C-alpha cells in the first residue's frame, strides 16, 4: 500500500492470478452500468474505487486506486483481520491448501485471523504495532485478549470503538446473509478508529484476490463475522 496525500491508496496488483482477479472484482462491483442491487449495496462496505492506475511512464506497472479510509483520522488505529474458515479457494491444489492451512492452521475453528494492528498510545504519544506473527500466535484461549489489545490506548479500553465496530460489522453480516452470488476467501476487514473520537469508526472489506461466483451462502465468512462479533461483545464485559 502506498498512501497518497490526495486521500487515496495505490495497491500494486499482485502476481497472476491474484492481482488480475482482484482488478476484475473491483471492475465488476464498480461497473458504471451495474444495476445489481446486491453489488450496489456491497459498494457501501468497500473502499471507493477510482479505477486502474499506472505511472505515466510505466503502463506495465498496474495499481488499484482506492479510497484511503484512514485519511480523515488524526491518530488512526488500524487493524486488518482476515475472515473465513478457509483461506484457500475452490481451485487450490493439495499443496496450496496445505500451505494455506499451515500459515495459520487455526483458521477453521476461529473463523478469523488478525493480520496486524497499529495502536496509538495516548500517554506516550506513540504507536505500537503487531505483525502477522501476533495474530498467528493467538489461540481459542487468547483470542479475546488478543483482539482487546487493538482497543487499548494505554489507560482505558475503548469500548466506544468496540461497540461501534460491532454495529458496522453487523451491517456487513446483514449483506452476507442477503447474497448468494459471491464467496470470499482470504479477504479481510480493515478496522480504523480515532486514537486521539467517541465511537467514530471505519470497518471496510478489502483484499479480493480470491473472490469467486457462487450459488450458496458464504457460510465460512458468516461464521467468522459472527465469531468476531461474539469476541467483540465479550470485550464490552471487561
Ligand atoms: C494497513 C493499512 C495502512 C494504511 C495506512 C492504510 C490502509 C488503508 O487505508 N485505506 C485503505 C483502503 C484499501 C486498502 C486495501 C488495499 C489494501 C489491500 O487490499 O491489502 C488499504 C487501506 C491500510
Amino acid at each position: 500500500i502506498l498512501q497518497h496525500p490526495d486521500g487515496t491508496v495505490l495497491k500494486q496488483l499482485q502476481p497472476p492470478p491474484r492481482g488480475p482477479r482482484e482488478l476484475e472484482f473491483y471492475n465488476m462491483v464498480y461497473a458504471a452500468d451495474c444495476f445489481d442491487g446486491v453489488l450496489l449495496e456491497l459498494r457501501k462496505y468497500l473502499p471507493k474505487y477510482y479505477g486502474i492506475w499506472s505511472p505515466p511512464t510505466a503502463p506495465n506497472d498496474l495499481y488499484l486506486k482506492l479510497e484511503d479510509v484512514t485519511h480523515k483520522f488524526n491518530k488512526p488505529c488500524i487493524m486488518d483481520v482476515k475472515i473465513g474458515q478457509k483461506s484457500y479457494d475452490p481451485f487450490a491444489s493439495s499443496e496450496k491448501i496445505q500451505q494455506q492451512v499451515s500459515k495459520y492452521p487455526l483458521m477453521e475453528e476461529i473463523g478469523f485471523l488478525v493480520l496486524g494492528m497499529r495502536v496509538y498510545h495516548v500517554h506516550s504519544d506513540s504507536y505500537e504495532t503487531e505483525n502477522q506473527h501476533y495474530g498467528r500466535s493467538l489461540t481459542k484461549e487468547t483470542i479475546k485478549d488478543g483482539v482487546s489489545r487493538f482497543f487499548h490506548n494505554g489507560y482505558c479500553l475503548r469500548k466506544d470503538a468496540v461497540a461501534a465496530s460491532i454495529q458496522k460489522i453487523e451491517k456487513i453480516l446483514q449483506w452476507f446473509e442477503n447474497q448468494k452470488q459471491l464467496n470470499f476467501y482470504a479477504s479481510s476487514l480493515l478496522f480504523v478508529y480515532e486514537g486521539s473520537s467517541g465511537g467514530e469508526v471505519e470497518v471496510r472489506m478489502i483484499d479480493f484476490a480470491h473472490v469467486f461466483p457462487s450459488n450458496t451462502i458464504d457460510e465460512g465468512y458468516v461464521y467468522g463475522l459472527k465469531h468476531l462479533i461474539s469476541v467483540l461483545r465479550s470485550i464490552l464485559d471487561n
